[PDB]
């Protein structure tokens, strides 16, 4: 058995210490230290705690998935290594605590495996990498780089290449990796795979990546917009269904050998799109970046690969169809956004849901006025305003669980009520002096 | 005319050498032109002429009753109206948009009468340009030295009083650094003109002591914000239009039918007398400022207070704006919007006497209470719709107010604010 090997490995590695890692709705990733004389009482009846921290009664169960046991590549003090396992939540009797979201994405890939469904996903993880003052973390950039730029105009290489390094060795694969459009952003782009392994790979991701930048004395961010004026880190999220082993986006005979599922399925996105906002970009910053002129889209559209859309198909055919869903951005918790996305997808495949015509030319450039008349909608504007959109889509209300979105409308309601009653730099700068 | 007659024998006396002719653009913010005491012999006849892009070719026309020696040779003032090079007046001038809604209600035999509570804050200076920082650390009807700006509050009183202006009282506000100059009621003109010159007033002697005078609504997070409570009555005939004594509560008709108005534009009305998107923090739970819609008598904090006063002190205290807000442009939009109310005969909500800030949700839904917009851009979309505001404030007036509200907006909008880096950066 797989707990066998785990053994096998703590021997091995001389393991010591175990981290029960698990996600708060926020995304935040969590944790219990363990010494590793209890990890067979982990992998039997579990660790128990209180989970009042998932809500970001109280006793609750931890659950290791033996699947994701990886050994931590920072070697301890003196030869003693750690390990770490992603865990479900579960409640004292057995039953799984369906707060919980990592167990909210396998409840919807049940669902969509009841009808021969499996949702493959493959992101482009943007970040920046800013300097420390006086140990504690700014938003001024490390490098002065630019797109696809070369050392030394990024200095951030060595860094880069110890987080693709550091995560090669926990059973990761990467497809490439390069310096972004604004000063000391960076993107990571890794293979597709299943919703689920997909969502531990991009907590991993976060993790490794703030870890080895607080070692080089520098601070890594998954933050929307960090920096005003500059470009904003986004988390474009390339999608594509499975029907019995097949790829079902896939139809040679049909026009632009584009499958039906495929247009239902964008159908069904952009039907709840500005719902899903809530989920994909849910800090108040996040909608800082959701403005015209960066890479972010703003409209809500879909087209071919010669237009920044919300939704872009590119030309790759075959097993490599798939839609790129760029709103996302990499401060959203991926168990929940994955979760949204084949929720709202799935629904345009079920009931045929018809998405509109495909906006081959330039939106920036169209009037408002002609927007209109198309019928050209724009995401949310405001944490608030997606949030009212998410309180009213049952689908999605439903496919997360009460308990997940009354957590979401309650720790953004929190944070909007807050931001609204501040009063910032801009308002004292534009007024006290002639007020 | 003997106005001018006056005005030169004044000019003579005080060895006045320098006159400025002040006028106001349609954020109520001061602008002159500065003309030697020769040229001002043309300027009461034919006129200055002047650029017109300021007030968002033109001639400026002084009002000889405006004329004032500042107290700080010697300088004097004229207020201006604004007229096109032909002589027609220039309807996107704020003065000539007040006067010409208080013609319309001068018709229908109403004069308005409008006395205004000024709160503001005295901060300090650092390096020759100021900050948000209280000059005391004083609080409500405070006493020095507890109150250490007594001298320039003094100051400020005295020479308002040298330019033909009576105050009822002054005194130290809620807030650190905050104070309050009450001063008795006119008409909505002369009110309006008074403003402007408190404004000028206030933060030019605060700068003398190296102090920093400011109206904006919330200069400082956590604290009580500024406000303009404007005391409103309609004058009849001679007779005060809101006094009933056989009516309940000695209220009459057209004062419940001016409430009615007012609270039927009152979302629009927030766009002009809470202008600034800073406008919109002042208007938060927890603070002296209005936030749901209603109106009561004296012992309630509510948007429309009846105090208890009655015969000729009848009136009516609109407790929303800020003392940022044009003056000509919001007595205009509270007279159009009350004389609507009047006219159409439309009836006011039943008075709220409970403390709603106390009352439940679920309570304040039944009894149908609403709120005013939470940011400048809703405020902006429910006067954009309101045809009367429109068309009383004029085109002109109206697209200005919208145009260099929504620059800001979209400014305010996309900025990435300190709080954002403070709650997100650490953690994601
Ligand atoms: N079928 C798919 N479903 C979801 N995502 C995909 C799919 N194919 C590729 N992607 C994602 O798109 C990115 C680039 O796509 P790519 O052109 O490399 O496809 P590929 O050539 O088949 O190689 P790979 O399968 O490793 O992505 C990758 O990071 C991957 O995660
Ligand atoms: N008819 C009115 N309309 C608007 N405001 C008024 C009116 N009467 C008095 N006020 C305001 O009330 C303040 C004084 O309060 P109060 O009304 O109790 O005294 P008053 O004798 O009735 O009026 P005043 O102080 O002007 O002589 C003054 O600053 C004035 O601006
Ligand atoms: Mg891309
Ligand atoms: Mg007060
Ligand atoms: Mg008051």
């Amino acid at each position: 058995s797989k707990e066998d090997e785990i053994f096998r490995i703590v021997e091995e590695k001389n393991v010591r210490f175990v981290r029960l890692q698990f996600v708060d709705v926020q995304g935040i990733p969590k944790n219990v230290a363990i010494p590793v004389g209890q990890l067979e009482k982990a992998l039997g009846p579990g660790i128990h705690f209180d989970g009042s921290s998932i809500e970001g009664e109280s006793d609750m169960v931890l659950r290791p998935d033996p699947d994701t046991f990886r050994v931590l590549p920072w070697s301890g003090n003196e030869g003693t290594a750690e390990a770490r396992l992603i865990c479900d939540i579960e409640l004292p009797d057995g039953k799984p605590f369906m707060g919980c979201p990592r167990q909210v994405l396998k409840k919807n890939m049940e669902e969509a495996a009841k009808l021969g469904y499996v949702m493959n996903t493959g992101p482009e993880m943007e970040f920046f990498l800013f300097k420390r003052q006086d140990g504690m973390p700014t938003n001024i950039p490390q490098d002065r780089g630019g797109y696809f730029d070369l050392a030394p105009i990024d200095l951030a290489e060595e860094i880069k290449r110890e987080i693709v390094l550091v995560l090669e060795e926990m059973g990761f694969e990467v497809e490439a990796a390069h310096h972004e459009v604004a000063f000391g952003q960076h993107e990571i782009d890794f293979k597709y795979d299943n919703a689920l392994a997909t969502a531990d790979n991009v907590i991993t991701l976060k993790y490794v990546a703030k870890t080895l930048a607080l070692q080089h004395g520098l601070h890594a961010t998954f933050m929307p917009k960090p920096i005003f004026g500059v470009n904003g880190s986004g988390m474009h999220t390339n999608t594509s269904l499975f029907k019995d082993g097949k790829n079902a986006f896939y139809d040679p005979d049909a026009p632009d050998q584009i499958s039906d599922t495929l247009r239902y399925f964008v159908g069904g996105v952009l039907k709840h799109i500005r719902a899903i906002t809530a989920i994909t970009n849910p800090l108040v910053n996040s909608y800082k970046r959701l403005v015209p002129g960066y890479e972010a889209p703003v409209y809500i559209t879909w087209s071919g690969p010669n237009r920044s859309s919300l939704i872009r198909v590119p030309a790759p055919r075959g097993n490599s169809t798939r839609i790129e869903i760029r709103s996302p951005d990499p401060s959203c918790n991926p168990y929940l956004a994955f979760a949204a996305i084949l929720a709202a997808g799935l629904d345009g495949v079920k009931n045929k849901i018809e998405p509109p015509e495909r906006v081959e030319k330039n939106i920036y450039k169209l009037t408002e006025e002609e927007r209109e008349k198309l019928g050209i909608g724009m995401l949310p504007g405001t944490l608030k305003e997606a949030i009212e959109c998410f309180k009213e889509d049952e689908l999605l209300v439903s496919a997360l669980g009460e308990h997940v979105s009354q957590s979401i409308i309650n720790v953004a309601m929190a944070d909007w009520d807050s931001y609204r009653t501040q009063v910032h730099q801009w308002e004292l700068d534009r007024y006290l002096q002639t007020y």
